[PDB]
Formats: C-alpha cells, structure tokens, sequence
C-alpha cells in the first residue's frame, strides 16, 4: 500500500502532512534537525494560501488563525515616500498616496515557529523522523520503489517522494544536480530589514492616520513597510533596500547563516536619507544592531519542472520566491493542496505502479509549474517597482496602481477550488 515520503518538515512539508493525515494517505515525514527549531521571521500570507489552507483541512486553517495578526485596516496605501508633504513632524504631514490596494479574502501574519508549533499538533509524533538527513534516491531493483538514504546510512522506501526541504533542497539536487549551471536560488538583489515596537509607540511618533492602515512607502532603490497589529498591539516595521552587489558566498548547512548577515541601522538610515520624515521616522524606530536578511530566489536557474519520476519538489524547493507579493510559503501551501488531493486518488487504488505514479507526479507539475514561475518572476518586479528601478513611480500613480492591482490579482485571487478540481480531472484522463 501506498507510502509518501514528505522530506522537509517546513511549512509546505507539514501542510501536506495533515493533507495526508485527513484524507487517510500513508506518510513518513523525515527532517533533517532534531526538532523544527524556533526561526520566529514573520511571513505574511494572502488570500490564496488561506483557501489553500483550508481546502487542505479546516485544521490547518485554524493553526494558522490560532496563531495570526489581522493589520487595523485591511487595504494597503501605496504611498511615495520621497514626496510626503505639508511638514517635517510626520504627525503633521499628508502622506502622497497613490493607490489603494484592496485585499480580498483578508491578509494576516504570524510568527514561522508559531505556526509550525500550531500545525505540528495535529501531526502524531511517530509520523515524523527527525535526524534524517535526505542526501540521495535509488531506485529499489526488486521493487522499482523509491529508495531514500540518509547521512546516518540507513534507507527508508516510498512510493513517492517529496522535497520539501526548501531553498537548498537536496531532493532538487537528486532530480536535477548541484554544480554552478544546475537550478538553484540565487541573490534577488534585496536586503531585509525588521522590527517590532509598540503600536503606541509608532502612533505617538508619526500620528494615527499613519498607523490605522499597511502602508508600503515606495521610493528610489528601497521601501518600507508599516504594517500595524493592533492584536499583538504592535507595529511590524519592514525595510527592503536593493543591492547590486552579490552576497558574499558563505558554505554552511544553515540557512540563517547562508542569508543573514549582522547589520546596523545607520545602513537603513543612509538608504532612506533622501527620503520623507515618515519613513526616516519609520527607520529611526529599529534597533541600533540588528540582522539584513538576503532575499534569493530561483529566476535565473529555475528548476525545468517539478516532477521527474517518482520524485517532485513544492514549496522553496521547487520555486523560492521574494516575498513581495507575499510569503512564497503560500504558494507552498498550494502545492501541498494539489499533492494532497492527487495522492489521495493513488492512495485509493489497491496497487499502484510506477508508471502510474510519476504521471500523478507530472499532473501536479503540469498545474502548478508556470502559475509557481510567474510568482518568482511577478514578485521580482513588485519589488522593482516598489523600489523605482526603472521609473519615478511617485509621478506615475494610476499606471502603477494598474500594474500593482492586476499582479495581485492574478496571485491572489486564483480560483483554489478550480484548481484542484482542474488537477483531479486532468488526473482522471492519464491514469
Ligand atoms: C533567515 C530567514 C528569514 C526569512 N524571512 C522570511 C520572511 O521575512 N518572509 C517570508 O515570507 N519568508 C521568509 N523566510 C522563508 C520562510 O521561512 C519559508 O519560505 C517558509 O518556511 C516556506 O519554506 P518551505 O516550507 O518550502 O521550506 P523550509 O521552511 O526551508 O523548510 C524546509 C525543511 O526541510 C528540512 N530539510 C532541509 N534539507 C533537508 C534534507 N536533506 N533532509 C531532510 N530535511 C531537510 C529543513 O530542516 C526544514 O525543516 C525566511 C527564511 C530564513 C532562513
Ligand atoms: C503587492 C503586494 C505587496 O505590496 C506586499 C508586500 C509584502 C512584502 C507584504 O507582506 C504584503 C502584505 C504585501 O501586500
């Protein structure tokens, strides 16, 4: 009977967990750390990956609403942060706006380790084997199943196997290689910068027309985020300046230290310094040390798809994203909703074949494989366009608002339903 194997217990890895779980599919979840750590960076996920959420089961939904903050308003203000006007108090001065963007189906944000500690209960701990570290994938000659080996040397068998072992994945690797021309995730030339204050603080500094709503405050080469938490009463403060240099090469098995680096204030100080007093204000209010997160993304080196075989990839693994159009972690929700559903199907069925499973394999490829590459390629642009690249958007409002809103559009308003159902008769036809 049917057996998946999930490699990764991330977010993506451990959505597909309770998938499985709630539709009675055979899982082992096998990670790498001795536990699922405390990384505590904030992911905001929009509309599309909470239907995902609860298509997969109302749980995994709940994990996250246990868990999430809703901003005070829930439309975020584009603004130009270099032309603020009427004073130098930002308590007085009139913000540029420029367009309103309306979310439909609600934003919220939350804490990684909370949500993971959410979801992780509804998983049983015999379910996940932690201290196995995936480093390749035989073929078994006797039964032409999935072999996984581990660093510890010992073999687990699957029917599938899925990489969910996010931005550095090893089971990308086994489908596709590691050398310098192979997929992989590179520097998006985007640095992040941080904090959290007291919503009361933020309000007694720039005044509560600034602090009712997200305002994403955009100008020449870098923006800024306020974005208030009136649950948590607090204000949620994020810099992202872009850099053209390249991040400094660092070989570890840590992804914090592979994308973060020590950092200081005055670097987002002299980033912002042309800026208006709201966003110098914004900027004065982080810490005075603090870390810069590199943001990278698979655009350059995509992977050429997300099957091959008994073997796929979802989440980080198979296309990490910039966050600018929210956390890629949504869209491996995503994912994680497709797969569920497809390997519910073969888990049906009282044998299934190889043949048969790699195409269940291609079919989830084949749904999410170009909506996932517009992501990586659309949230790069997001962040382009939010950091003037190639244009002073500050004087091109409404063709921005434009460009912006059918971007959104097309992510997050995706028909979650359609997609599975599209998947499942796709499925119906090849097997
Ligand atoms: C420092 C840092 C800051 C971040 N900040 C943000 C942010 O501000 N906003 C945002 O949206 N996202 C952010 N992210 C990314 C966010 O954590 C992920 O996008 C999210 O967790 C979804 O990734 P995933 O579930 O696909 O994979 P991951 O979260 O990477 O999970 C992969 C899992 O697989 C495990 N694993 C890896 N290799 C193996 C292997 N060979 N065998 C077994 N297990 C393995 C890992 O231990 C991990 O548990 C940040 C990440 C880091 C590291
Ligand atoms: C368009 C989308 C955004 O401008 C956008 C960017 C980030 C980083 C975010 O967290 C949120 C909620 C957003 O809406």
């Amino acid at each position: 009977p049917f057996e998946v194997a999930i490699v990764g217990g991330g977010i993506t890895g451990l959505a597909l967990a309770v998938g499985l779980l709630k539709r009675n599919v055979s899982f082992t979840i096998y990670e790498r750390a001795e536990n699922f750590g405390e990384l505590g960076v904030g992911i905001t996920f929009t509309p599309n990956a909470q239907r995902a959420m609860e298509a997969l089961d109302p749980c995994v939904l709940q994990s996250f609403t246990n868990v999430a903050s809703a901003p005070s308003g829930g439309t975020i203000n584009f603004v130009d942060g270099v032309r603020e006007q009427g004073s130098e108090d930002p308590r007085t001065s009139t913000a540029a706006l420029l367009f309103q963007l309306h979310v439909k189906g609600g934003y919220k944000a939350c804490r990684r380790c909370d949500f993971v500690d959410q979801i992780v209960q509804h998983i049983p701990k015999d379910c996940v084997q932690y201290r196995k570290w995936l480093d390749s994938i035989e073929t078994d000659h006797e039964s032409g199943r999935a072999v996984l080996k581990f660093r510890d040397g010992e073999i687990a068998h699957a029917d599938v196997v899925i990489g969910c072992d996010g931005i550095r994945s090893q089971v990308r690797a086994s489908m596709f290689g590691t050398d310098e021309l192979c997929p992989r995730a590179q520097y998006s030339h985007q640095l992040g910068y941080r904090g959290m204050v007291p919503l009361a603080q933020a309000t007694a500094v720039l005044g509560p027309e600034k602090t009712s709503s997200a305002v994403l405050h955009t100008g020449p080469g870098a923006f800024v985020l306020t974005i208030p938490l009136a649950e948590v009463h607090a204000m949620h403060i994020e810099a992202f300046i872009m850099d053209k240099e390249e991040w400094p090469e660092v070989q570890t098995s840590s992804d914090s230290k592979r994308y973060v680096l020590p950092a200081t204030r005055n670097e987002a100080t002299k980033a912002f310094a042309e800026f208006g007093p709201t966003v110098r204000s914004a900027v004065s209010m982080f810490p005075e040390k603090l870390e810069k997160w590199a943001v990278f993304d698979m655009l350059e080196a995509p992977v050429p798809t997300f099957a091959k075989g008994r073997v796929c990839l979802a989440g980080d693994a198979a296309h990490a994203s910039t966050p600018n159009q929210g956390g890629g972690a949504g869209f491996g929700i995503e994912d994680a909703l497709v797969l569920a559903e497809v390997l519910a199907v073969l888990a049906e069925a009282p044998n299934v074949s190889g043949i048969v499973a790699s195409e269940a394999l291609a079919v989830y490829s084949e749904v999410r494989y170009e909506r996932s590459q517009w992501l990586v390629r659309s949230s790069r642009r997001t962040g382009e366009l939010c950091t003037w690249k190639d244009r002073d958007w500050g004087l091109a409002a409404e063709e921005l608002s434009r460009d912006i809103i059918s971007r959104s559009h097309q992510l997050w308003d995706h028909d979650t339903a359609g997609m599975v159902s599209d998947a499942l008769a796709i499925l119906g036809e090849r097997v």
